[PDB]
C-alpha cells in the first residue's frame, strides 16, 4: 500500500540546506516525504537521477536538453510558472542587458568582457551563443565552441566552463581558491542573478540574463534607468521593453525525472502539495520560491507562480519545441549542415512501404527532399513538431490534431478532375471527396439502419471518410460512447489491439502487426477497408465513392480484386434507401475535405515552392513521371498521396485548418472529443496553452 519517497538532488550547501529546510516543513504539514541527495551540479544530478541514485531536479531548458539524450533519457514531468505581469507564462524572454553609456550593439561585442548565468543554460549560453555564431568565426564541432567564445570575449564568467583549458571564461568569475568558476551558487556570478551581480559590479560589460531579472535585484524605477537591453536590431531599448528587446522566447525550467519508472505521480504530489502549502504567500513557516540573499534560486527560480504538470507523450523535444531545438541541435553541428537542412525538405512516411517510395523521391529529386519515418501518423505529426521532419500529406481527420497542434494546411490533394483539366489544378477549387457507406448487392438484408451487430470496415480511427464522420452521424443516434459495441466486431487499424474494434484486421502477410495504423496492415485504407468487403471480413465498408470504383472491374488486378464488379456492390442512403455506387452524389454521409499537405507556418512558402517543382517533375503531367518516378502513384496502395491526385493545388484562401475543414466538421470533431480523445492532442493542449 504504502508508496516511497521523492529524492531530490541538489548542486550546493545552500541548495541542500533550502532542501532541508523543505523536508523539515514538509513533515511537519504531515504531507508528501522529500529527500535530499547532494552531487555538486545540475550536469551531475541528471547522471544522479538516470542512475536510481536520485529521482528529480529542477532544470532550465538548455539542460532538460541534454538529460533527454540517450545515455539518460529523463524527461520533463512539471513546468514552472512565471508571470511578469500578464498571464503567468510557461515560456520566458532571454535577454541581454547592458550599462547606458557603453555604446556596444549587439553585432560589436567583439573584445567586450562578459557575464554569462552557466553553461549549456538558455538565456546564459545556448541562446546568446547562437545569436553570435556568426561573429565567432568558428569552424564546428572538431574545433570545441568553448574555445571560439573564449576568443571572441576578453574575459568572461561563464560557469561550469573548463577554467583550465580555456580560462579566459572563467577569468571574470568570484570565488575562492577552487569555488571560483563553479557550477553551483558557490560561484557568486552563477545564475540569473549571479550574472546580473558580475555586470552591476563592473567585470562584465554584458549581462546574458531573464526577462525578470533586472527587476528582480533593482527595485526601484530610478536604478533600473541606468541599464538597458540590446536588441537583436541593433540598437538599445530600455529594460521594460524586453517584450520587444528580446534575443529569444525560451520555455519555462523543468522539474525532470527518469522516462521509466520515475515516480511522476510521487513527484507531482509533493509538488502539489507544496504550491497549496508553501506557494506564494500561502504560508510564513517556509517559502517555496523564495531563497537567501547570499545565494539566488535555490531548488526553484525564485518568485515562480508554482508548477503545471505536463502531460505524459511529452518528452523533451516536444517540450522544447522545434524553433529551440533547431538553435540547439545546431550549435552542436557545421555550416553546411545547418544550410542544408534549411534547405532541403523532409518528408515524414508512416510506415515501410511509404519510406520505400519515398526513399525513391529522395534519390530521384537530387535529395532536395530527404525522408522521415514513424510507424504512425501521430508519430509523424509529433516529429514535424519537433522539428525533425518539415511536413506530410493528412487526411482531414488529422488535419484537424495537426492544426490544433499549430501546423497550417500549405497545399491541398485536388483527386484528378472532372470539368475541363481547365486551369491545371493547381488553381482550382478543391472540391472534396463523397464519404460513403459499401455493403455488397448480396446481403440486401442491410440497410443503414440495420448495421447495429454488423461488422464494420474502417480506415482507420481518426480519419474523415471512415471514422469521424460515420462515428459521427452513429453516436448521434445513440448518444452512446460505448464505440466498441455498437458493431459486433470491427477492423479498424489504430484501436486498442485487445477490443473489438480491431478483431477484423489482418496484419501483413505473416499475419504481424494485426491493427497497426499504416500500410503494414493490409486491410488498412481506403483499398485496405474496401477489401475487408470484397474478402467478406467485413459486411459494411466505409470510404469514399471513388475508392469502389478503382478496385472493381478488373483495374485493380490483384488477386483479391481482379474479379470484382461496380456491380457486386452498392450504397446505405442515410434514409434507408440503397443506390448502386454511381449514385453517391445522391446517396452518401458526407463532403469530406480532400486531405492536405500541412507543416509549421514557418516552413510553408519554402515548402510549396519545392512542391511545386517537384510535381511539376513528377506530378500527374510530370515529364519524368511515367519515365522516372511518379509521385502520386503507387500501384493503388496509395503511398504518400492518394492515387487518384491530379496535383497539389492552393488554398482558396482556407490557410487555417478551422477555415480550411469548414466550421460543421470541426465542430462535429469536437463533439467525437466528448468520448475520446488523443494523447497527442492533449500534449498539444498544453504545449499551445
Ligand atoms: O464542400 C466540401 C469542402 O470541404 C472543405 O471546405 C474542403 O477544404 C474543400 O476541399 C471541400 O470542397
Ligand atoms: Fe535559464
Ligand atoms: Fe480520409
Amino acid at each position: 500500500a504504502p508508496r516511497k519517497s521523492v529524492r531530490w538532488c541538489t548542486i550546493s550547501p545552500a541548495e541542500a540546506a533550502k532542501c532541508a529546510k523543505f523536508q523539515r516543513n514538509m513533515k511537519k504539514v504531515r504531507g508528501p516525504s522529500v529527500s535530499c541527495i547532494r552531487k555538486t551540479s545540475s550536469f551531475e544530478c541528471i547522471q544522479a537521477i538516470a542512475a536510481n541514485k536520485a529521482d528529480a531536479v529542477t532544470l532550465d531548458g538548455g539542460l532538460v536538453y541534454e538529460a533527454g539524450l540517450h545515455p539518460y533519457k529523463l524527461r520533463p514531468v512539471a513546468a514552472e510558472v512565471y508571470q511578469t505581469r500578464g498571464k503567468p507564462q510557461t515560456r520566458y524572454y532571454a535577454v541581454a542587458v547592458v550599462k547606458k553609456g557603453s555604446g556596444f550593439q549587439l553585432n560589436q561585442l567583439q573584445g567586450v568582457k562578459s557575464c554569462h548565468t552557466g553553461l549549456g543554460r538558455s538565456a546564459g549560453w545556448n541562446i546568446p551563443i547562437g545569436t553570435l555564431r556568426p561573429y565567432l568565426n568558428w569552424t564546428g564541432p572538431p574545433e570545441p565552441l568553448q574555445k571560439a567564445v573564449a576568443n571572441f570575449f576578453s574575459a568572461s564568467c561563464v560557469p561550469c566552463a573548463d577554467g583550465k583549458q580555456y580560462p579566459n571564461l572563467c577569468r571574470l568569475c568570484a570565488g575562492t581558491e577552487a569555488d571560483k568558476c563553479a557550477c553551483s551558487s558557490q560561484e557568486p556570478y552563477f545564475g540569473y542573478s549571479g550574472a546580473f551581480k558580475c555586470l552591476e559590479n563592473g567585470a562584465g560589460d554584458v549581462a546574458f540574463v531573464k526577462d525578470s531579472t533586472v527587476f528582480e535585484n533593482l527595485p526601484d524605477e530610478a536604478e533600473r534607468d541606468k541599464y538597458e537591453l540590446l536588441c537583436p536590431d541593433n540598437t538599445r531599448k530600455p529594460v521594460d521593453a524586453f517584450k520587444e528587446c528580446h534575443l529569444a522566447r525560451v520555455p519555462s525550467h523543468a522539474v525532470v525525472a527518469r522516462s521509466v519508472d520515475g515516480r511522476e505521480d510521487l513527484i507531482w504530489k509533493l509538488l502539489h502539495r507544496a504550491q497549496e502549502e508553501f506557494g506564494r504567500n500561502k504560508s510564513s513557516a517556509f517559502q517555496l520560491f523564495g531563497s537567501t540573499p547570499g545565494e539566488q534560486d535555490l531548488l526553484f527560480k525564485d518568485s515562480a507562480l508554482g508548477f503545471v504538470r505536463i502531460p505524459s507523450q511529452i518528452d523533451s523535444g516536444l517540450y522544447l519545441g522545434a524553433n529551440y531545438l533547431t538553435a540547439t541541435q545546431n550549435l552542436r553541428e557545421t555550416a553546411a549542415e545547418v544550410a542544408a537542412r534549411r534547405e532541403r525538405v523532409v518528408w515524414c512516411a508512416v510506415g515501410p512501404e511509404e519510406e520505400r517510395k519515398c526513399k525513391q523521391w529522395s534519390d530521384v529529386s537530387n535529395r532536395k527532399v530527404a525522408c522521415a519515418s514513424a510507424s504512425t501518423t501521430e508519430e509523424c505529426i509529433a516529429l514535424v513538431l519537433k522539428g525533425e521532419a518539415d511536413a506530410l500529406n493528412l487526411d482531414g481527420g488529422f488535419i484537424y490534431v495537426a492544426g490544433k497542434c499549430g501546423l497550417v494546411p500549405v497545399l491541398a490533394e485536388n483527386q484528378k478532375s472532372q470539368n475541363s483539366n481547365a486551369p491545371d489544378c493547381v488553381h482550382r477549387p478543391p472540391e472534396g471527396y463523397l464519404a460513403v457507406a459499401v455493403v455488397r448487392k448480396s446481403d440486401a438484408d442491410l440497410t443503414w439502419n440495420s448495421l447495429s451487430g454488423k461488422k464494420s470496415c474502417h480506415t482507420g480511427v481518426g480519419r474523415t471518410a471512415a471514422w469521424n464522420i460515420p462515428m459521427g452521424l452513429l453516436f448521434n443516434q445513440t448518444g452512446s460512447c460505448k464505440f466498441d459495441k455498437f458493431f459486433s466486431q470491427s477492423c479498424a487499424p489504430g484501436a486498442d489491439p485487445q477490443s473489438s474494434l480491431c478483431a477484423l484486421c489482418v496484419g501483413n502477410n505473416e499475419n504481424e502487426n494485426k491493427c497497426m495504423p499504416n500500410s503494414e496492415e493490409r486491410y488498412y485504407g481506403y483499398t485496405g477497408a474496401f477489401r475487408c468487403l470484397a474478402e467478406k471480413a467485413g459486411d459494411v465498408a466505409f470510404v469514399k465513392d471513388v475508392t469502389v470504383l478503382q478496385n472493381t472491374d478488373g483495374k485493380n488486378s490483384e488477386p483479391w480484386a481482379k474479379d470484382l464488379k461496380q456491380e457486386d456492390f452498392e450504397l446505405l442512403c442515410l434514409d434507408g434507401t440503397r443506390k448502386p455506387v454511381a449514385e453517391a452524389e445522391s446517396c452518401h454521409l458526407a463532403r469530406a475535405p480532400n486531405h492536405a499537405v500541412v507543416s509549421q507556418s514557418d516552413r510553408a512558402q519554402h515548402l510549396k515552392k519545392v512542391l511545386f517543382l517537384q510535381q511539376d517533375q513528377f506530378g500527374g503531367n510530370g515529364p519524368d513521371c511515367p519515365g522516372k518516378f511518379c509521385l502520386f502513384k503507387s500501384e493503388t496502395k496509395n503511398l504518400l498521396f492518394n492515387d487518384n491526385t491530379e496535383c497539389l493545388a492552393e488554398l482558396q484562401g482556407k490557410t487555417t485548418y478551422e477555415q480550411y475543414l469548414g466550421s460543421e466538421y470541426v465542430t462535429s470533431i469536437t463533439n467525437l472529443r466528448r468520448c475520446s480523445s488523443s494523447p497527442l492532442l492533449e500534449a498539444c493542449a498544453f504545449l499551445r496553452a
